[PDB]
């Protein structure tokens, strides 16, 4: 039987609750971490927050025209009127997305604002049969929809190199390299399992700052995700080059690349 | 006749619009600054944001008990269920307020969260007869209500010392200032009053770096619909500006006329 072990692992910090259920075993709701809805630091990260360093737009409309400077930075604004990625968006090789910010002349409800509006999809933490906890959608999610951000503790590469527990790390590549470590502090994304044919793709996004060492990681759906479906993203080759020595992929794809 | 010269000076960044009207002269809506709804910086302020440095509570309820650490840091939680300051709150000499934060065990709707939820009151930028632009409340505001935050550019005292325009400065007692001259929210337009209906309170939310309190204005009394907002700019302002002009707040108890 399916036990509800939390009505909201986010304790009201997201726009929607994210409940946790367990229909597999007697494991209680995960508690060996702290849920945070936004990135945090321990050691200082000198993120450039000088407001005069932001590039911004001077649009007089809703930023849906060809002329939006923020769109231009992104190659073009990739968001349609519903906040979804255009069909032309390259899922195999995503551009950097620069959303509008507080220095722009446009209004807070302009078109070029999606990730900064936060998590909206109805998600659920659940106990899988064979790879611990995972995350599923409770609803249909159309292609190109923002699902969630990979949130955690921003750390340097040298700090990551002395952290024994590296199973919750996302690399932010650049010669100055940083990571998000979601082991001790993280949001719902820390529970998303690896899939070799993933229904999510991580996109580098800039909002309140444009410090290129610290993109934020926004997962968008790569296809229609049907209600009940487990979320997955491709953890990438560094992960598997390390953990492949310890276990093989159980994503079960007929095209699995790490089995 | 009362001309609407902006439907919202905040351009959608507050919960509700903050229109600007002018029934006095031909001045357009102020435009020589950038509206921001949260504090910003130019030069880096090394604010301590180490999450393990936060003090936090382990409450399993709605933080209405005296066991709440954040309440104890505040001396007690000063908020009733409506987010208003209790009658016993010392308006003449306010304590620091530590609101709950993201390190606390409690929920995002606990009792000890008010300023972090942002501006709610219906305000209006308007042209006064005697002292330029001012801010009024469009509705009744009960005593002890959070009205708005003094928002602007965080700068050092030494940076403040080399800025020409010091008329939009709020001292955070090495010391720091909020300068709302170039970047600021609606609070930059609030005029001085010697018997003020607002009091500034130092509040801590996402960080507890005591060098950088955030400045929250709370009502000191019932503010009736249509009333101009005012706070006491303090002695340093008037020590300087009193050489140039006198206070026109019009109070029978005016201390700077
Ligand atoms: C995306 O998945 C992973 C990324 C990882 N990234 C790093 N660094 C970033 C580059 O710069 C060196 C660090 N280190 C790991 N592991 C280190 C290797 C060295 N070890 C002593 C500590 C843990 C990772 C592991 C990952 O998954 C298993
Ligand atoms: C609360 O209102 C004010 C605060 C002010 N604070 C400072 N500081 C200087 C550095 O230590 C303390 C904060 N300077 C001001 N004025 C100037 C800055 C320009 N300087 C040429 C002369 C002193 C101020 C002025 C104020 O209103 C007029
Ligand atoms: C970020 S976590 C995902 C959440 C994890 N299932 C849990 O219960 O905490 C990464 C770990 O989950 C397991 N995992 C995720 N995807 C997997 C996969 N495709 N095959 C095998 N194990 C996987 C591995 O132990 C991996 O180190
Ligand atoms: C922070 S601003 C307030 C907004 C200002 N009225 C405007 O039009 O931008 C401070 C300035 O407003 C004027 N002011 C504010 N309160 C005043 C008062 N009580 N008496 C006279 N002038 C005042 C003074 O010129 C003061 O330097
Ligand atoms: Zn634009
Ligand atoms: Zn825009
Ligand atoms: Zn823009
Ligand atoms: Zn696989
Ligand atoms: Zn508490
Ligand atoms: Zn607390
Ligand atoms: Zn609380
Ligand atoms: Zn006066």
């Amino acid at each position: 039987v399916e036990r509800i072990v939390s009505r909201d692992i986010a304790r009201g910090y997201e726009r929607i609750p994210i409940p946790c259920v367990n229909a597999v075993d007697s494991e209680p709701c995960p508690s060996n971490y702290k849920y945070v809805s936004q990135n945090c630091v321990t050691s200082p990260m000198n993120i450039d927050r000088n407001i005069t360093h932001l590039q911004y737009c001077v649009c007089i409309d809703d930023c849906s025209s060809s002329n939006c400077m923020c769109g231009q930075l992104s190659m073009r604004c990739w968001y349609d009127k519903d906040g979804r990625l255009l069909p032309e968006f390259n899922m195999a090789e995503p551009p950097l997305i620069f959303e509008c910010n507080h220095a722009c002349s446009c209004w807070r409800n302009c078109r070029n604002r999606v990730v900064q509006n936060g998590l909206r999809a109805r998600l659920q933490l659940y106990r899988t049969r064979d790879m611990g906890w995972g995350v599923r959608s409770l609803q249909d999610i159309p292609p190109g929809t923002f699902v969630c951000e990979y949130v955690g503790e921003l750390i340097s590469d040298s700090e990551a190199d002395v952290r024994e527990e590296d199973s919750y790390l996302f690399d932010l590549d650049n010669g100055e390299v940083y990571c998000i470590d979601a082991r001790f502090y993280g949001n719902v994304s820390r529970f998303i399992n690896h899939h070799c044919e993933p229904n999510l793709v991580p996109v580098r996004v800039f909002m309140a700052h444009q410090d290129l060492r610290f993109p934020r990681i926004a997962f968008f759906s790569t296809r229609l995700i049907e209600a009940g479906e487990q979320l997955g993203f491709d953890y990438g080759e560094r992960f598997w080059d390390i953990k492949g020595k310890l276990f093989s992929c159980r994503c079960g794809s007929p095209k699995c690349r790490h089995s």
